[PDB]
């Protein structure tokens, strides 16, 4: 229920691919950003901030957090690994 944080964090998680670079996979930038969006939408308020926080702790390796989220989402069975195929 952190309505103010949700809006910021939701996009912030996705901005990580910008801020931490597309990791050399800039050709699939669109795919990458979409997957991160599916990540943020399948997560909740607390997860958004939790992962985001880690991203600010390591801006250079935001992917580590995105991969963590991705695997966690696949783990719970929210999203198939195929949808997050870049990180997972």
């Amino acid at each position: 229920g952190s309505k103010a944080a949700k809006k910021k964090n939701k996009r912030a998680i996705r901005n990580s691919a910008k801020e931490a670079d597309y990791f050399g996979d800039a050709d699939k930038a669109t795919t990458i950003d979409e997957q991160v969006g599916l990540i943020v939408d399948s997560l909740n308020d607390e997860e958004l901030v939790s992962t985001a926080d880690k991203i600010k702790a390591n801006a250079a390796g935001a992917k580590e957090v995105l991969k963590e989220s991705a695997k966690t989402i696949v783990d719970s069975g929210k999203l198939p690994s195929s949808l997050l195929s870049y990180f997972v």
